[PDB]
C-alpha cells in the first residue's frame, strides 16, 4: 500500500465514508480508535481489539515515554512488536498528557519541562519519540487549551501551537525514514472561538498535513457546545483529508460528530467504563453493578455480536465485577469496543446507502429513551 | 459417557497414567486442575483455560455459597453455564476453607458455622450446595487438620472426618439425580501419622467412593516430610481407584507425588503467582519484574509452546506487570497454566512409554539447576 491514501467513496450531508490507506493496513473511516496506554489497550489481547472490529490503536507519547521509555521501545523493535499489534498505531503527541498527569510542569516556546510519578517534551522530541516507537499516524506537538478560555488566553495558546505545528512539520520531514513510512497529522485549536478557530485551520493548511485532528474539544465542553463549535470548525478543515475529533466518544457524540463532517475518534470511555462497571447497549448505557442484574440471563445487549453477549449472562458480569475479577473487566472492556466498533460499521453502511441521516434519528430515539 | 469410569493404560513403578470418562468429558491422568474462585479461574477467559490442555477445573463449595449464592447458581442454570465451562468440575466441599477464610467459627460434631467477609456448613447442605452448583465431582466434607498436630488431635480429627465422610455418601446417594450423574470422591486425612493414614483409608474405602483424595498434606508440611507421608499413604487407597493430592501443585513437588501413585492435583500457584509475576520454566521459576528482564526479547520459557511465548517478550511482560496492567495477569497466567499442562503431559507421555523416572530425574537436575 501507500504510505498515506484518504479516498471518500461516498457523502450524505457533511458526513463521509471512506478509507485510508497506509503501509500496515486499511482504516475504514469513520474510525474509532481503542486507546492504548502502557503498550496495550487494558484488559485486552491484541487479536481481541483486532476481533471486535477495529483497524487502528491509538498509542501515547507522554506514559510511553516514562515507562517502559521511547529509546527502550526503539531497541526493543518499535511498538508495533512489543505489545504485538502489527496494524496501524496512531500517537498522540503527549501536547494534552504533559499538562494532564504531570506533577509539575514548566512551559515556554521551546516547549514543556515536567517531572512525573524532569523530563522535556518539545515539538522537536515529540516527533522524535513518535518516530522511535515506529508511529504509523504522528500528531503534531500542540497544547490543549483549558476550558473554558478567555479569547485572549486562547489566542495566545492556538498561536503557540501553530508555531509549534511548523516546527512539528520540519522535524517529521527531516527524518528521512519517518517521513516515508508514516504520515503526519496537524491540530487544529483556538477553544470555542470560530475566528481563532479559522486563524488555526489556515495556519495548518499553510504548513499542509495529511489529516486534520480538531483539539480542544474534550475538556469539560458540554455537547451542544462542542457541536456548535463543529458547525463551523471543521468546514475550515481541507476537505480531501481526515478530520479526527480528539478525545471524543460517548455514543451520540460520535453520531453527531460524525453528522458535522468527523472522520477519526479516540476516547477512553469504552474501556475506563467498562471497568468500572458500565456497559453500552443501544438502549442506553446500565451499570452492570446494579442489582437488577444479579439474575438477569440476557447477554449485556440484546443485538450485539460479540463473543461477550453470544456466551455469557449479565448475571454472570455482574458477580464477576462486583467481586474484583479481572475477567470482569476483560469482558466489559471487550464488549465496550465491539459495541463501539458495531456502532461505527452501522455509521460507515448507512452514510454509504445514503439513510445516515435516519439512521441517527433512530439511533437517539432508542439511545435516549 | 458412562457417569464415572477411571481406567489405567499404563504403569511404571507407583506412577499411573490413565483417563477418567464422565458425563460432561474425558480427564488424561496425572491430571492439574486449574482452580477456579468466585466462578472464574483468574484471568482467563473458560476456552483458554481450555487451549492450555486442561481438562478439568476446580470449583469451591466455601466462595460461592457466599457469592453469588448456590441456589442462585440453581436458579440461572448452574455453575457450568453460569461460568461457560462445559467440561468436568471437581467442587471442593468447603471443609478446609471454612477454617482458612471465615472470620469466626464454630466447630461441632454436626457441622462448622461460621460469619464471612452467619453461616452454617455440614456435610448434608456441602453436598447439597455442590449439587446445586452442578458439580461432577463431589468432595465429601471434611476437617482438614492443621499441621502440626498432636496425635491426640490428629486422630480425634481424623476420626469427625471419618463420621462426616459416610454422612457425605448418604446425602449424596439420596439424591437420585446427583448420585447418577456426579463422582464422589472421600479424604483421608490423619496428619502425617501412619496408623491414622491407615484407619481413615480403611474407613473410606469400607464406605466406598468413587475416588480418594489424600487431604491434609498441603498446609505446612516441607516436602521431605510430605513424600514421607505419601510413601505409606497411597499405598492404603483402592488402588483402581483415582487418588487425589488436594493443594499439591509445585511442578517438583507433583512429578514427586506422581512418582507415589497420585493421579489428581489442584493448587492456586500457577495462577496467584502468576498474577505475582513468577513464570515457570522448564529452569526453575523465575520472577518477571526482576531489572534483568526489561530488555529481554526472550519468550517467558525458551520451550514452551503456549500462546504467550509464541508471541510476547519477557521484556513486554516485565513492563505489563511492573505497571500493574491486567494484560500482565492475563499473560503470565495463561502461560502457568499452559506449562502446567505441558508438565502433565510430560508425564503422562513418560509413563506411558515407561521412562517416567528417568523423564524425573531429567527434570529435576535441570528444574534445581
Ligand atoms: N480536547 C482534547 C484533546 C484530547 N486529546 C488531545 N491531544 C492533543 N494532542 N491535543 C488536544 O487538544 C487533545
Ligand atoms: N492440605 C490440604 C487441602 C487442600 N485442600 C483441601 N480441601 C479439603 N476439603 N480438605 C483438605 O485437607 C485440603
Ligand atoms: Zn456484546
Ligand atoms: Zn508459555
Amino acid at each position: 500500500r501507500p504510505r498515506f491514501s484518504f479516498s471518500i467513496a461516498a457523502r450524505e450531508g457533511k458526513a463521509r465514508t471512506g478509507t485510508i490507506e497506509m503501509k500496515r493496513g486499511v482504516i475504514r473511516t469513520p474510525a474509532f480508535m481503542p486507546v492504548g496506554t502502557a503498550a496495550t489497550v487494558k484488559a485486552l489481547k491484541p487479536e481481541t481489539v483486532r476481533a471486535t472490529g477495529a483497524d487502528i490503536i491509538l498509542g501515547n507519547t507522554y506514559h510511553l515515554m516514562l515507562r517502559p521509555g521511547a529509546e527502550r521501545i526503539a531497541k526493543l523493535g518499535g511498538l508495533h512488536s512489543f505489545m504485538g499489534w502489527d496494524r496501524p498505531i496512531l500517537t498522540d503527541s503527549g501536547g494534552y498528557q504533559v499538562m494532564s498527569l504531570s506533577s509539575l510542569t514548566k512551559q515556554s516556546e521551546e516547549g514543556v519541562t515536567f517531572k512525573s510519578h524532569r523530563h522535556m517534551l518539545s515539538p522537536e522530541r515529540s516527533i522524535e519519540i513518535q518516530h522511535l516507537l515506529g508511529s504509523d499516524i504522528v500528531m503534531a506537538f500542540d497544547e490543549c487549551t483549558p476550558y473554558p478560555a478567555t479569547p485572549s488566553r486562547a489566542a495566545s495558546s492556538m498561536e503557540r501551537s501553530m508555531r509549534w505545528a511548523k516546527r512539528s512539520r520540519d522535524a517529521f520531514d527531516s527524518r528521512k525514514e519517518q517521513a516515508e513510512n508514516a504520515a503526519l497529522f496537524g491540530i487544529q485549536q483556538g477553544s470555542v472561538f470560530e475566528n481563532l478557530r479559522q486563524q488555526s485551520a489556515d495556519a495548518l493548511a499553510e504548513i499542509g498535513f495529511d489529516g486534520y485532528a480538531v483539539g480542544g474539544l474534550a475538556v469539560g465542553e458540554g455537547q451542544d457546545e462542542m457541536f456548535r463549535v463543529l458547525d463551523f470548525s471543521v468546514p475550515m478543515l481541507p476537505d480531501d483529508k481526515p478530520h479526527y475529533l480528539m478525545g471524543v466518544g460517548k455514543p451520540d457524540d460520535i453520531v453527531g460528530a460524525v453528522e458535522r463532517g468527523i472522520d477519526m475518534f479516540d476516547c477512553v470511555l469504552p474501556t475506563r467504563s467498562g471497568r468500572n462497571g458500565q456497559a453500552f447497549t443501544w438502549d442506553g448505557p446500565i451499570n452492570i453493578r446494579n442489582a437488577r442484574f444479579s439474575e438477569d440471563l440476557k447477554p449485556l445487549d440484546s443485538e450485539c455480536h460479540c463473543a461477550v453477549c453470544q456466551k455469557w449472562s449479565r448475571a454472570y458480569i455482574h458477580h464477576l465485577i462486583r467481586a474484583g475479577e479481572i475477567l470482569g473487566a476483560m469482558l466489559m472492556t471487550e464488549h465496550n469496543i465491539a459495541f463501539y466498533q458495531q456502532l461505527m460499521q452501522k455509521i460507515r453502511d448507512s452514510i454509504s446507502e445514503g439513510r445516515f441521516s435516519q439512521f441517527a434519528q433512530d439511533f437517539r430515539a432508542r439511545y435516549f429513551a
